[PDB]
DNA sequence: CACAACCCATTAACAC
DNA sequence: GTGTTAATGGGTTGTG
């Protein structure tokens, strides 16, 4: 089943993102962010990767 | 990372015998398992292997 | 494994969406349209549904 | 040229 | 219809 983020998953994602310059995360700080984000639903390793990716595919579209 | 040769073997196992292309995590993970017998070892090795002997046969296809 | 488009697939669905003006193809016209795609590989009625709307979707976002 | 490695764009599928 | 997650793929760099 698709992962659906909670607006508190979003929110602590984009903080890391923009605050904290996480890009491409080691799978050793993918297993930190999904710990944390499992408190607020189900969520796997690959979602916060797939995250990552398709967030800075996002920006680059922004930048065009 | 370089892969020991039998490494290569049960890969090439995987990919033309038991038609593995893109497998799933769960899979991912059970293949490095098989493959920890013999040397260094992570998962997105076997990821990136997969990926690349895919993007071989079909260049030259 | 999700559905990947043959060439030949690609080029006859986008032939049918640019030269016959098809957009949202009733049931009926999406088993002539799987029909002739199935003879090229395996795609299922879905697959036709989803194009079409997400081929109209990415020309829509396209546009803006 | 082969090899792992890892981006970058594209998009099918499904959530809403 | 809309938004985005989950992948597929092409291209590129590194190394030999």
């Amino acid at each position: 089943t698709r992962w659906t983020p909670t607006t508190e998953q979003i929110k602590i994602l984009k903080e890391l993102y923009y605050n904290n310059a996480i890009r491409s995360p080691t799978a050793d700080q993918i297993q930190k962010i999904t710990a944390r984000l499992r408190q607020f639903g189900k969520i796997e390793g690959k979602n916060v990767f797939y995250w990552f990716q398709n967030h800075k595919a996002r920006e680059r579209q922004k930048k065009r």
